[PDB]
């Protein structure tokens, strides 16, 4: 008899949370608002380049914490490269785990269980670094009991929302009655600076991050007919992809978090996401059997890094533009959270799919991947399967 | 019929390896060195505070990657609260993992099994942050498999040693076959700074900590005559101490890493770990069956946060002198390398063990302990078996 009981069902998505701050700011109105702000109407090239961002961008509305107030009192969070590290800290390392709080809260209020019954914790972020972390921070918000088993994930970027399923899954499984709260948290103040026209890379983060939290409960061997599964994760895998180095670089410096891109990011996970598909659903159905769906016969969760990433996956995988659009809805509505991005899509198509009355939680399909990419370059991909409806 | 299979028997620690910087710095000599180089030999009162840290350090030496070399180069690094921390992570960013890769490449070696049966890695530091981050950059200097499974745990502090193993036992059971590799690599050149007589808490870790990483290979069910497990890892608990709030701070600033630490830390953690080990040991044996042992038979692995901790531990447990022998022996010759020193203290003891001729790993006993105490205040417990010696 092992000294701490396993459990014996798949790892398995009890409930889901999400909130975002409540400033608004619409696309349309971005570009002008970001010029004026950070004080840089003269270099009118730089403007016309980052419009263009924008037209492109496939976001209408994101959510900031950073309101135009803030950044009137906070002028060295308005150039390109003054020192800030410790403003931007002082925000993140409170409003990161707030924003986090008030996605449990959610998740924990679908889940309907007592939050005593929680024996573990994930918190992912990109936004911000202290000790004790963002994990002990909300658990104390929450009032978690003291026991619970925490780990924070900092400086993961836009993969993280792959990186915490795979490691909620083990968790879960090899724990008897472990319920995992998982929370990703982002928030851009850790990034925000003034245009450059030397740095056109970091201009494209102005352009597509948002702000946003998301909230997992994970259990195996939910009660019956007081939890309910909504995905279940059966096989994970993470790859480095080939010549990638400084593809997606993240650095935390005096001037805050900053950035730097490979202008071929999308060509990158394009020409290798195939191959890496291709083996796991291989992995998950091997010949000795049932051949693995098709990919337009799967249900699909993909970090929204930007359109081009979406477009060219698309094209190279012979994706119907279907597919992947409870991403592009996520994308357009909140813009690129980072790591939480991915938790946000799994919401709106478990919705979509109630409200449409289809036959699954993902779209009517029984198995679905998850997708999460960001600096290695790393690629994070989660087999899922749905659980049918009524 | 899992899409992924599961391991049978307990995760065990396979292979132990430990790297340290060449350059050795005797604790007689360290508060000459140190008031010397900061300028500070003006400061009597500071250096004689300085001076009775030392001598009641019970350390006798450090390594560490700052040399006066280095120092005198970087003058930054020799004030108290001057900006730095682009400089810091610069050296830590790179540094920090290329001392995980000897400590790996130890660890690998011992274990004799090729490299790419690696599945997991798991890297843990408190010194520096990047994306991507350490994990990526040490599995890019060995070579390891581009699909292994990575984790970086950031910014932890001393409890990381028991993170680390908390979450390695549930990659190595809950997947067959997985092998584990764990690394924490700890660097002081993030906190290194001058001293300040209105921050004597500063100068506490000027006196005890020091530098360097240590790597396990953690995997279930070993290969019979191939490879060799040491200890097993049974249980593990996490719990946040009562009335510990700001116990241990640590930020990340625009001057580096910066540490708040109270007096009577010891106090709280030694009011509190009879009935935290007490409550765990209940649940390793519980009745319904052999009764646990009692603390003097069982092995002591336990995180040297300072000797104060050691000493009210040991008094308020009832302890025989000889229990913290080998944990007091890394402190003497290494310093406190905070997530590290636990597992420099499991290799020093099963060395101990062989070269005594005792009948365990585990100096003789078949149960023990590994303690990990950092901010929360968290204390990280692991219930370890040892293995019986030929
Ligand atoms: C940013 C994006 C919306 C621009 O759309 P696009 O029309 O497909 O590409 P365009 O070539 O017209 O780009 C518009 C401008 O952005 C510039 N640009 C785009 N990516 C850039 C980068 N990484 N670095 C510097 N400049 C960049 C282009 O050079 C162009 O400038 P120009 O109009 O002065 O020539 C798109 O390229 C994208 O979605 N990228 C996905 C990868 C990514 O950026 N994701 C972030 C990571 S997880
Ligand atoms: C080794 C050491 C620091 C002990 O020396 P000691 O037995 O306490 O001897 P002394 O009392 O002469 O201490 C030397 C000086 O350190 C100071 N000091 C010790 N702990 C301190 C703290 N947490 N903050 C500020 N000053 C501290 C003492 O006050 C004293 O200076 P004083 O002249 O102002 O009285 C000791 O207090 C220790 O081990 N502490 C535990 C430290 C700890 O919590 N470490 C864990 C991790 S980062």
């Amino acid at each position: 008899p092992r000294k701490m009981e396993r459990a014996e069902g798949p790892a398995s998505v009890l409930a889901i949370g999400t909130a975002v701050p409540p400033n608004v700011v619409y696309q349309k109105d971005y570009p002008d608002f970001y010029f004026g702000v950070t004080n840089s109407n003269h270099k009118t090239e730089l403007k016309d380049k980052f419009q263009r961002m924008c037209d492109k961008s496939c976001v209408s509305k994101r959510h900031l914490y950073l309101t135009e107030e803030i950044l009137k009192a906070n002028p060295s969070l308005c150039a390109y490269w003054e020192p800030s590290l410790d403003l931007r800290q002082d925000i993140v390392v409170v409003e990161v785990p707030k924003l986090g709080k008030q996605a449990a809260s959610a998740a924990i209020k679908e889940w309907g269980q007592p939050k005593s019954k929680i024996t573990h914790l994930i918190f992912c972020t990109t936004s911000g670094v202290d000790m004790p972390g963002a994990d002990w921070a909300l658990a104390k918000l929450l009032g978690l009991r003291s026991s619970v088993k925490r780990l924070v994930l900092y400086m993961q970027g836009c993969y993280g929302g792959g990186t915490v399923l795979r490691i909620a899954k083990d968790l879960a499984e090899n724990n008897k009655g472990a319920r995992v709260l998982v929370v990703c948290s982002e928030i851009t103040a850790i990034t925000f600076r003034g245009p450059s026209d030397t740095h056109l890379d970091s201009l494209v983060g102005q352009a597509l991050f948002g702000d946003g939290a998301s909230a997992l409960i994970v259990g195996s061997d939910p009660v019956p007919a007081v939890e309910r599964a909504w995905f279940e994760l059966h096989w994970t895998g993470s790859d480095i992809l080939p010549n990638s180095d400084g593809a997606i670089d993240g650095h935390l410096k005096e001037v805050g978090l900053t950035f730097h891109l490979m202008k071929d990011v999308p060509a990158i996970i394009s020409k290798n996401i195939g191959g890496i598909l291709k083996d796991a659903l291989a992995k998950v159905f091997p010949a000795a059997a049932p051949p693995p769906p098709t990919y337009n016969d799967l249900f699909w969760i993909t970090h929204p890094g930007g359109p081009a990433i979406l477009d060219q996956v698309e094209d190279r995988l012979g994706l119907r533009k279907d597919k992947l659009a409870s991403t592009r809805a996520v994308l357009d509505q909140f813009g690129n959270m980072s790591s939480a991005t991915v938790l946000f899509i799994m919401d709106e198509m478990r919705k979509r799919s109630v409200e449409q009355q289809l036959g699954t939680t993902g779209e009517g399909h029984e198995w679905g991947l998850l997708l999460g990419f960001g600096p290695g370059l790393t690629c994070e991909t989660v087999v899922l399967r749905s659980v049918p409806l009524v």
